[PDB]
DNA sequence: TTTTTT
């Protein structure tokens, strides 16, 4: 009796358009959920779903001013909203969703039931997601000389693996692991490896979240921390110096809650979902404002005790007692890392550790020693 | 002489669109009053109410171009405004309201006369709002370990219940409450249980509205607690260390009046309604600017003395003077809260406490014998 | 011909649409002058007036496209502006205008030559406007408890009544009465009673109108007092502490002028009409930035000296010298007030006081002896 | 070849629509040049002018849709721009123009030749613009009470009259005047009398034109005094105390120039024409940022020394050296001025003073003593 | 097949519409190129050009709806941008372009070759462009009084004339002139003379271009000086006070480049072409945030010494050190200057000065003394 | 920063 309404009714049965909690629609195209507020794309999904429709229904969609009518009817039908990003054990890529429990990679409408609005930013590659390669053993050699597999450096290696694998889970973690070691120890190597691995779900911030107040006016580094899965806090100054700013313990207490309070510039929204694994890359032993039982409850430390030096100052660092092993610095290492070399090898290693430490239940524990 | 005008008149005779004092249009879709400031929701209602109309009238509302003519007529016929949210003892859900007087759940046109423009955000399940379940047994055990029923902890427990049961009444409360205890005592667990129970009527604000003036420029932290029924302020710092402000005594008194003054960004609205119970989750005793009788009578305190240490620091916690029980930490408890396992059990408990305490009149009372400075001035 | 033009010409002869000096179009719907700056509601009037047009004309006003044509014609017809709100002794309601000189209520065309643009927001009931009722005796008992009718408390009671009754006049007042008293003395109760009595003509603003400037950028806290007949600034803080600003005397001098300068957000209009009785509900004595003869000419004080206590702390109150009387707190009074139970009893009381203090000339006077 | 085009051509030949240099579209309707950017009013003129057209053309202008075609044609036809408000000694009303040199009143095409785009807002009544009347006799007593006609108050009275009468001239003045006196001296009464006399040619702004920067962002407190002939500022704070901002000495120099740089919200026009007499009433002597010969040549002061007091405080006022006379307060005068009682009487007085002080040349002089 | 397309093709052959590089659409009507993003210039030109077309085409251009289709086609056939305002020694008037190095005045199609997109705003009358005239005598007397021809004031008068005549050449300059002097020395008189001479090529801005960063959102104070040949920033404040700004030398660097950056409201044109001579009439010596040797290479100062006083204060000025003459003041001078009395006389003098210093090359040199 | 823009 009235087509352009049966077309809209049929489109609404595939659940390709959803209404979110923020009052704006999300569209499922190119095997991804994307937001409508930026570019109008409820249309151009009609042109895409045109082929899954009867012949006499698909001819009417080759015309503007008729797709706008269909879009109006579709918009007048979505009343109730839905919640997004509810599954913490799924890793969303740019062309599918990887299951962290089994390791299977879902594409198409299989990776649709999980309303994942975030992504790594790069596409997957199953041919590179394999154990043996002229690149996985390079990575294992790169890792094994940063945290040696000895029984002396056994629990430190365990904590290292646990933190690195926990940077995949999309859930609130209460812990503030420190990466403590002298210069040229490999901390930035791990940071760049992780950034190459998990991609866009990664953030490198400054000192201001550990020393300043969090809700005095707007806070730019709070809104971009929404739904991220790993946060690095390098560039730590010296705190043994005179009159230097100390690490605010209340800041530590505020950064482990499931919801962080703060707003960006020119915004009325004050709430954020905390999914991040905050890691502090320090060079000196951290000292805080005050020490109490509520602070020792949210801190862990990982020690880096291996130096990498050129033959120039090899023997000078040999007699140093801050290290446990000295090796030769490689110059092409950073260039190889920045070219996305060990991306999928590191991803495979992280998944292997994840389904070894957190597969019954995901949690982090403090080591106030 | 017009059929799209008769459609609009018939719709307007069902009282499904209303105009409010703030200037917005509210519609009744899916057993709830909904509105959207940026884009009106009248045409959604026109498409939804299509079935109640006769056949020749309903067949015309399948065209987007005619639902605009109908909407224009409806906008022109609505002249006078109405008052909103005038019933305190009614808890609105996404599919009806619950009467706190007797515990009956209404839907349809029985829920429409209470023009409640807020809701918890979820649907009400009848089969889970019961007192016979394993979930209720677990919840009662958890609550009885957080706040034991010993005779030396009888007043405190009662206050506890009252305060929590206050978060269901949409009226102005003239008292502020403190949740004061040491680490690992159960304050955050209570906060998360309450949030899971009452949904979108719960808000978490910033420390900034205890210590900063509330009128210089835009303050979205004040304007966001409009018609909310529970406001939590967490992580109060120590007032002795560096960079520490003090709790302004005038802000405490401002956050007890039925109307608070404060505006959001890019806005000219400077008045908000106060229906909230304000709880400050602290770890050290609060320190105020000045002390007088007007600050005496708006402050209450609840104590948390029960530790939850893992069986490694058990003896060290047994050595502390701030705890009375050192019960074992449950590791999976924080997982079966965010999954809304104890949602309706805690709802039933809150309704029971509300019936017990706030049925004649809802009113909170101060407890000034619990603060050091207040004791000195007492 | 153009029957759509004749309809506009016929509407323009009933004087139901007017153009104001600020650029607004005010229409006359349901015995009230209304306007909406963002959405001009002329088509509302076009639809609601069709019953007064002949049969052949009223049928053409059911189309939403023909109403726009009629509205465009009406817009082109109106050229000259008019001035509004020029009668200070009239009280506008949602369905008429009450004359404070003789207590007569006007409706229809009689209550239309007073081009009032503000209102209380509620209707006027003539059955609840009686002198004798149970609500009236309850209200009188409440008021005589807040301000007793003794002989030492005689000037205070007169000032109280004068201020509360002057909150009805739509003219300019030079004075800044302070409601001063200790805790639980009945200041907020009086404020809420006045709120319930006068409806939308009541506004409550922030304290920045007393301690900040009124012209650095937008200020909706001051631009919202346009044509309001009562303004409250409740619960001023203490000035003895360090870090507290003082009350600026220039802000006091600006707030007693017929026109106050200040603009809202995204607005180019900088002028407001001051019709307000400003009351500062305070618990400590005010501390000013500077004292001179020009400041003491605009300030009055009303004291509150009756405590309302729970039976527990009744004894400690009678030892305090800040109270002259102690009574029992009523737990169900604020809920009764919030339900507009005494809405018309208090209105009758205020009108009775108005035709006792302000009927020849409406003017407020300072009391410089009170402020230390 | 077109009916709605010939209509626009005839309306253009009438010379009722013009284009100013600023970019506005003034039109001549009801014996007045009017304009409104927020409310274009060419269609008002099209509808109002149909009577001066043949019958076959006037019946086509009853359609709101057909008036917009004529307006579009008219907008296309106007290529060149003209300059407005070039006569300083003409006072425009709602229904004509008054010549200040001879006292004549013009209407119709006699008042159209002076492109006066501003107005008082009210009509000129000749039955009230007379010299003998009870209103004139009351007004003379009021003014002689405020400023007595004695021999030590002669120069002050002359300066008072000069400043008040200069508010009718549409030229640029080179002085700022201070109304200095103590409390209850008659300054606000003078302001209200002048306001009721000159109507919409009067404006009141804030103190940010004196102690602030006039160029940052939108400033509608400086862009509202465009082509106005009187600007008032009132209630200056005490500057000898603390917490006060001194009067910026360069703001004084900018305000005496023929044009002032400032723009309102949502507009690009950054130049406003200065025709105004600026008067600053105050209770204390002004305190400036810096004193220089370039400042003292732009400042004049007139003093108010009559006190109006209630019968209870009269005794304590005769002992004050800030007053030279104590009259008795009239309670009903404030409401009598609000109702525009002494409007045409005060206008007659102002014109009489003007054609005594400003006929050869209009210039204002400073009093640096 | 399309009449409204053939009309647009015909109009595109007359070369009456051009597209510049920023995106401006300039049109040629009334013997002058014009552009205005607000006014509808193309639909004005379409209606004005309808006569130089066949009769069958012309009658269609009387409808405002068809004049929009023609302009829509014209905007689509304009794909290539042309460069404009390349002749620096031509002065554009309202009816033609005057050559400075030769003295001829082209008009009509003769002036269309030089795409001079700006204008003085007034027509050029040759009869008043004569060397000998009473107005020339008065003007020479005035300019000689303002700056005398003494032997010590010859290095200053040459720079005065250089910077005054450089306001006619439409090309980027490299200096910022300061007209420094005491009170009542003649700086504003020179400014008014130059304004009345060069008309619409003269713009006046605020001090925010000096003391504020000119890269924040819309900024019509910077966007207004596009292709203007003179800019004034009168009345800078004294910077040795209790809280003051500085001239922000980086702005001085940005104000000498030929592509100063700034955009107006509701527009996306950010690049403005710098053709202006920036002059600031201060009363005190300027002070900057920091001083380098690059600054003094682009700063020039000219002094004013003659004092124009009243007979009341003639004696006190003869003892002031910062003066050389105490010549008597003239009152009716400004009124004559504001009436464009010495417009063409000053124009002739400026041209005579121009063909004396800038004939080989227009360069402005600094004065660091 | 916000507000203005937009
Ligand atoms: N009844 C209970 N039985 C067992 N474990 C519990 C019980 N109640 C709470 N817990 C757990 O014990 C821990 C107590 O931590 P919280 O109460 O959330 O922290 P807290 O009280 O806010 O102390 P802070 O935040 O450090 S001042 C959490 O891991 C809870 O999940
Ligand atoms: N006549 C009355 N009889 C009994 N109770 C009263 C009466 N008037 C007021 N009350 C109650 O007594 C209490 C007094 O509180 P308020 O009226 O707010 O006094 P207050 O001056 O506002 O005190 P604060 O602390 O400065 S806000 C309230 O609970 C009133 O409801
Ligand atoms: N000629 C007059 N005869 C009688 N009363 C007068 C006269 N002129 C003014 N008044 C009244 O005297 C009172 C004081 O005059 P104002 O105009 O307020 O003086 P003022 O300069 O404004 O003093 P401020 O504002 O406190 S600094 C007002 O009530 C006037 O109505
Ligand atoms: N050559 C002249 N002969 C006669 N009068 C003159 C001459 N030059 C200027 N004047 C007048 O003398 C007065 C001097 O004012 P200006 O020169 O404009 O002020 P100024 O030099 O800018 O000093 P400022 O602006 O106060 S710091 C004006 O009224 C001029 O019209
Ligand atoms: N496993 C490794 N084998 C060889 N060279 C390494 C290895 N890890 C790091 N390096 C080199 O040693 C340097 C370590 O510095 P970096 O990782 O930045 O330490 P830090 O972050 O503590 O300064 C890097 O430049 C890197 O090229
Ligand atoms: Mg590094
Ligand atoms: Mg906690
Ligand atoms: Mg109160
Ligand atoms: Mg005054
Ligand atoms: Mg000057």
């Amino acid at each position: 009796g009235n087509k352009l309404f049966n077309i809209a009714q049929r489109i609404l049965d595939t659940n390709s358009v959803l209404l979110t909690e923020r009052g704006d629609h999300i569209v499922w195209i190119n095997n991804s959920w994307k937001f409508n507020s930026e570019e109008p794309l409820i249309t151009k999904l009609i042109l895409s779903i045109r082929h899954q429709l009867p012949k006499e229904y698909s001819s009417e969609l080759l015309c503007p001013r008729k797709r706008k009518t269909v879009e109006a009817n579709i918009r007048d039908m979505l009343v109730d909203s839905v919640e997004t990003d509810t599954y913490p054990d799924k890793l969303p890529f740019k062309n599918g969703v990887l299951d962290l429990v089994d390791g299977m990679f879902y594409s198409g409408d299989d990776a649709k039931k999980y309303t994942c609005t975030v992504s790594t930013g790069f596409k997957f590659d199953d041919t590179k997601f394999v154990e043996d390669s002229p690149e996985m053993e390079e990575l294992m050699n790169i890792i094994n000389d940063i945290q040696p597999l000895t029984d002396e450096n056994k629990k430190n290696r365990e904590l290292y693996e646990k933190t690195l694998s926990s940077c995949l889970c999309g859930a609130t973690k209460g812990c503030l692991t420190f990466f403590f070691g002298e210069t040229a120890t490999g901390k930035s190597t791990t940071k760049r490896l992780l950034k190459s691995a998990i991609g866009d779900l990664f953030v490198e911030t400054g000192q201001t979240i550990l020393t300043d107040v969090l809700d005095k006016g707007p806070n730019p580094f709070i809104a971009n921390m929404h739904l991220k899965r790993s946060v690095f806090c390098s560039e730590l100054p010296d705190f043994a110096c005179s009159g230097s700013k100390k690490i605010r313990s209340d800041n530590i207490k505020k950064l482990t809650e499931p919801c962080v309070i703060g707003r960006p510039c020119f915004s009325n929204k004050i709430n954020n979902r905390n999914h991040a694994t905050i890691i502090i890359d320090t060079n000196y032993k951290p000292v805080f404002d005050r020490i109490d039982n509520a602070l020792m409850r949210r801190i862990a430390v990982v020690r880096f005790r291996t130096h990498f030096s050129q033959p120039s100052g090899r023997e000078a660092a040999e007699n140093n007692d801050a290290y446990d092993k000295v090796k030769l610095l490689d110059e092409g290492l950073d260039g190889k890392i920045q070219n996305n070399r060990y991306r999928f090898a590191f991803l495979y290693l992280l998944v292997k550790w994840y389904k070894k430490y957190h597969i019954p239940i995901m949690k982090l524990y403090p080591t106030p020693e």
